[PDB]
């Protein structure tokens, strides 16, 4: 199918114009969508894919250069929407994708007509004027649980990430796709989303972006939904959801989905 498909598990369900692109967060894959799918490929032609690092993806691709800061990941993303001839799409971003997606619309704008985030956050360490829900010597103590005992950490983070209960088959899935990761690759691209810091560059968004967000995720406190729709630059909506956990289009979908689809279908 060619190697950059290949490489990122890119999947194609559908044909047409209208085009719905579906992007995952940190530890899962585009597993995460199994809920979401089922009711976009009636309507649109949808494209998964995985982001490299995932542990569905082959380890002796992962540059650890490239991969050293979010702008690896959009290209990625724009190298995949380009190879497919796409003109255009809705990308739904989850968790990091949400920032990876905005990033490519800077160098990109003309190829998403919308962005819908979930989970997303541009910026997680606390400062004196922002609560992005972690301060620096917890993020560090993360960083040395992952590097000390990987499978340890994963099953000690998998329920807190999640959320709900902690014998959820949703639990389970993510333990597993977190584990799948190469030990390395898990703590060296922890450490770029953690550290990452997206706050400066959302003035210059300039396609429209729906914010949603559980009210209990262990990564997003509700105040950045709001900090994403007061800077930027895009006509913007927030939805928080009456749901709990990080990848709760996965732990919660009769709750979720419904939310998720208003905002893919219906426009600002």
């Amino acid at each position: 199918m060619g190697v950059v498909e290949e490489a990122h598990n890119v999947k194609v369900i559908g044909s047409g114009e209208a085009t719905i692109v579906l992007g995952h967060g940190f530890g899962t894959d585009q597993s995460v969508w199994k809920h979401l799918v089922p009711h976009l490929v009636d309507d649109y032609r949808v494209v998964l894919y995985d982001n490299m690092g995932a542990g569905t993806t082959n380890p002796d691709y992962f540059d650890f250069d490239r991969y050293s800061n979010l702008e690896g990941y959009s290209f990625d993303l724009i190298a995949i929407l380009e190879d497919l001839k796409i003109e255009s799409c809705i990308f739904v971003g989850h968790s990091v994708s949400a920032m990876i997606g905005v990033l490519a619309s800077l160098n990109r704008p003309d190829l998403f007509s919308k962005i819908v985030m979930i989970s997303a956050s541009p910026r997680y360490v606390n400062d004196v004027d922002y609560q992005g829900g972690f301060e620096q010597e917890d993020l560090n103590q993360l960083f040395e649980a992952i590097r000390s005992n990987y499978k340890a950490w994963c099953l000690g983070f998998a329920p807190l990430a999640v959320g709900g209960d902690m014998d959820s088959i949703a639990v389970q899935e993510f333990s597993r796709t977190l584990f799948n990761m190469r030990p390395d690759i898990a703590l060296s691209v922890g450490q770029t989303i953690f550290q990452s810091d997206m706050r400066q560059i959302l003035p210059f968004v300039t396609v429209p972006c729906h914010i949603l967000q559980s009210v209990k995720d262990l990564a997003v406190p509700v105040v950045v939904s709001e900090y994403l729709h007061a800077n930027l630059g895009c006509e913007s909506v927030v939805e928080v959801i009456p749901s709990d956990g990080h990848l709760p289009q996965l732990s919660s979908p009769d709750s979720v989905i419904p939310v998720i689809l208003r905002h893919i279908r219906n426009d600002i």
